[PDB]
């Protein structure tokens, strides 16, 4: 940087203080990511600078042209990462590219079935502190108790006894595969449309790793800042029967002048995605957390599910006679950052829960593999087993420093 | 830049192509300005990595030690600026931070009473193809058929007549002050919470050149990319008897994770803004768009309420038997950006319009003075009295060019 450091060197200090400590610590929290450069050098442009309402070539300012040729990029590569037939790029987050898909095909106080938030769906699947819950009368479904697979039956069952407009599949911390097929099956059974939410599995979606949902759903929500690696914003996929809705949505629906850098920051990230490495850097995410997953068990630790099909994983800490909440504070204070998560089923509270959250999508963007997850999950056994021991969390405190360099 | 270029052909040549037209047209879209590039790099930095959903010293994530100290520069600076007793930073943009405030204090089908949106009110302030007019039950108050100021009988007798919950005040195109005791003593006289929506006007109140709002409002929404010359985004201003209840409907409400990196460039930009020629930068706006205003009626054309106490103007285009549509086309051919916008009591269709609306913020922050806006003037009077003169066009499109250099 050069006219920040100037400018404010109270913003700076504290930029500066953050990107030190995004290169110390081992990130874990499931959610993130580090986006290149050329990312943060579109989101850094003067395109902060053009009001566009609208959509390219149907805008209401003039002068457009330009961010017109910048929307499109970014519209027509998310068509060829996900082959979707329409795409609006224009979402702020996830929150308002969900909360448009509900605007476009809802009322206020129509049912919706998702996924029960502590067996791993969203906040703005159905919370009712969350507009979704509030504007919307959510039901849930849950996973099976035993395997903590989603339980296809109560999906189904849900389904025919609420009649929902609309069924939601997709979520924050489910570690296994989801059936779009049979999302489908069941929403076509009982005349609901289908959104999948695939805000953390879009870039494994993307790189063949993960079923697509764009076939079976109706829209397809996501965040372009997780497993895609991109910027922090929103996306809708759709069929073009949905499409002129669905743009409507968003503006003058939902929203006014798009975000037309972070819009840039995201045509750069699907570029990026359609390449091979990414394709390569997937596979190393999806590799990495069997690994863990593998290297934790080996550990003594119980994994909601028993394992991963994806970039995430959920321990239950319940062996351990940990909460997800003690778990958090202690790993914090030797340089792991995670989550604590309720596990499906949890006897604890939100607020305490018995899971943490853990994804690699992070830390193998940083360059780690196999022989890091092994030590990754060495660490944390050294952590959870010895939570009372300052010896040992000083030796976490070294073996986490060497990882990181 | 340095990585876009090689990472991203086709987005770098695109956001070079913006970025010289940027400077080579005469941009008088009422709504736009420059950042600094010290706000651009704050927006570029790597605080788009990390998740911080809840608040400074209360987040849901671990690790947000920096961006806290972030938002709360953000919040500190904004509070001294407008000296509210509270602020939230987090908005993503004007919609979300309208958005948040109508959450927190009505419910589904509760009457607000806005300004009509064809004298004035924007958007978000009851269009029916806008979340405000579809959740809510928006009822208008309009301005006087001939001096075009804001009728404040008529507030007060649309509040009397239909009980609103809310009463909104503030415009997308009101070229006088707004009188927000009378606001206020109308809200008491019924019952009803007062919002103004300052978003055009943020930098003016800044600077001490319009009246504030704070100390007569429960909430004060704007967006930080107007005459607050800051990055793409929104703020929500209010006593702390409300900021609970506002901080909750951003998020878990509304939202989810804030954008880090626009709330250090929102830091930055109230630091600018706190600096006494930020000051003098908008007593030039202010000063700029009377001599602008005088200028244009010296041309021979008629403005909306006889000139402007503001940033902004609107031409009121009937007295040359133009539509705003034709104007806003033909300006365009010349290098000129303006809106078509509906004049009060336009007998055209929205998407036609009887006017033009024009504001002085960019222009003044590339350093254009009283001496560019007799140009400007000028240049706008050869343009519009001689539409089917390509000569006079192409000597427009010369003096346009020398007026950017």
């Amino acid at each position: 940087m050069k006219y920040l450091p100037q400018q404010d060197p109270q913003v700076f200090a504290a930029i500066e203080q953050e990107r030190k400590r995004q290169h110390a610590k081992i990130e874990l929290i499931a959610s993130e990511n580090f986006v290149s450069r050329a990312v943060m050098e579109a989101q850094g442009s003067v395109l902060t600078n053009k009001y566009a309402e609208g959509y390219p070539g149907r805008r209401y300012y003039g002068g457009c042209e330009y961010v017109d040729i910048v929307e499109e990029l970014a519209r027509e590569r998310a068509k060829q990462l996900f082959g979707a037939e329409h795409a609006n790029v224009q979402p702020h987050s996830g929150a308002q590219a969900n909360m448009a898909v509900y605007f476009t095909v809802l009322e206020h106080g129509d049912t919706v079935l998702g996924m029960n938030l502590s067996h791993g769906g969203h906040l703005t699947h159905g919370s009712p502190v969350n507009f979704s819950g509030v504007q919307y009368n959510f039901v849930a479904y849950g996973v099976d108790p035993e395997t903590h697979v989603i339980d296809y039956d109560d999906v189904r069952e849900k389904a025919r006894l609420h009649r929902p407009k609309l069924i939601v599949a997709a979520a924050s911390a489910y570690p296994r595969i989801i059936d779009f097929a049979k999302f489908r099956e069941i929403a076509d059974e009982v005349g609901a449309y289908l959104m999948v939410d695939m805000a953390h599995i879009a870039g494994l979606v993307a790189a063949g790793l993960h079923p697509n949902p764009v076939p079976y759903a109706h829209f397809v929500t996501t965040t372009t800042h997780k497993t895609l690696r991109g910027p922090r914003g929103g996306m809708i996929l759709c069929q073009e029967q949905f499409a002129k809705q669905i743009d409507k949505a968003i503006f003058p629906g939902i929203q006014g002048g798009p975000l037309m850098h972070v819009i840039a920051a995201k045509a750069v990230a699907f570029g990026e995605a359609l390449q091979d490495d990414f394709k390569a850097y997937a596979k190393r995410v999806v590799d990495n957390a069997k690994r863990l997953a593998s290297a934790l068990q080996n550990e003594g630790f119980t994994l909601v599910s028993g394992g991963t099909d994806n970039h995430l994983l959920l321990v239950d800490l319940r062996p351990q006679q940990l909460t997800g909440k003690t778990a958090e504070k202690v790993l914090d204070e030797v340089g792991i950052t995670v989550n604590k998560n309720t596990i499906p089923y949890d006897p604890e509270s939100p607020g305490v829960t018995s899971g943490i959250r853990i994804g690699t999508a992070a830390v193998t963007t940083r360059g780690f593999g196999l022989e890091e997850m092994d030590e990754i999950a060495a660490i944390i056994g050294l952590v959870l087993k010895n939570v009372g021991s300052e010896q040992a969390l000083e030796e976490a405190r070294q073996r986490v420093a060497a990882l990181t360099d």
